[PDB]
């Protein structure tokens, strides 16, 4: 557990208030189990809804892998992400499940492939998907404020970070102790940012500043 209180004191800094974030007041419970299948937007084509399997759990997050793809493009979603749903959600809504972009077979093998993987599959029930947190009505972040941020280059990691700059609805996230190489701009609505103390509360590891 990272001592934010001591760190905000020695850096003469403020943590961005919780109201800045599209996150729940309390970290949502994670009742997902490794092996459970669900529906997710393919990060490599966000128009596609694909079958994903939980290959890891960490705090309120799921590590996901798309069935029929590869093990090199896993992605992390919170249990209250709007980009994940129970199987059957896509169809109920007038849509069709797609092969992942990294699909290991030819496309005409898809319809039969879907049947094989869904056959007696462990599926996440709809009741363990958590509700979408309320969003801020505007960008309430201020320059200099600290937070917890997913390192998008190593998304398993949530790290000590600072708001460097603000342009309208975008905030510039910088990683304390790391070269500007891990910096990024994101929307203030980003699911990848959390108030200080959130990880400790969700049992997710929290990276201290880098040694640079
Ligand atoms: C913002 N977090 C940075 C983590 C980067 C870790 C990387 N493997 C390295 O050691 O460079």
């Amino acid at each position: 557990a990272f001592d934010w209180d001591a760190y905000l004191e020695e850096t003469g800094s403020e943590a961005a208030p919780a109201k800045c974030f599209k996150q729940a007041q309390n970290p949502p419970n994670n009742d997902f189990k490794i092996g459970m299948k669900l529906e997710a937007l393919d990060p490599r084509n966000v128009t596609s809804t694909c079958i994903a399997t939980v290959v890891g759990v960490l705090g309120s997050r799921l590590r996901l892998r798309l069935d029929g793809s590869d093990s090199q493009n896993d992605f992390w979603r919170l249990v209250d992400s709007t980009e994940i749903h129970a199987i059957g959600h896509c169809e109920k809504n007038g849509g069709m499940l797609q092969p992942p972009l990294g699909f290991c077979m030819n496309a005409s093998s898809w319809p039969g492939y879907l049947c094989k993987i869904l056959n007696n599959a462990m599926v996440a029930p709809e009741e363990i998907f958590q509700p979408e947190p309320p969003e801020p009505e505007e960008n309430l972040f201020k320059v200099g404020q600290k937070l917890e941020a997913v390192d998008k280059k190593n998304p398993q990691l949530i790290c000590c970070a600072t708001v460097d700059a603000i342009k309208d609805d975008q905030i510039h996230v910088t990683f304390d102790g790391w070269r500007g190489a891990f910096d990024y701009w994101c929307n203030y609505r980003s699911r990848d940012i959390f108030p200080a103390g959130w990880c400790a509360r969700s049992c997710h590891p929290m990276q201290p500043p880098g040694h640079k």
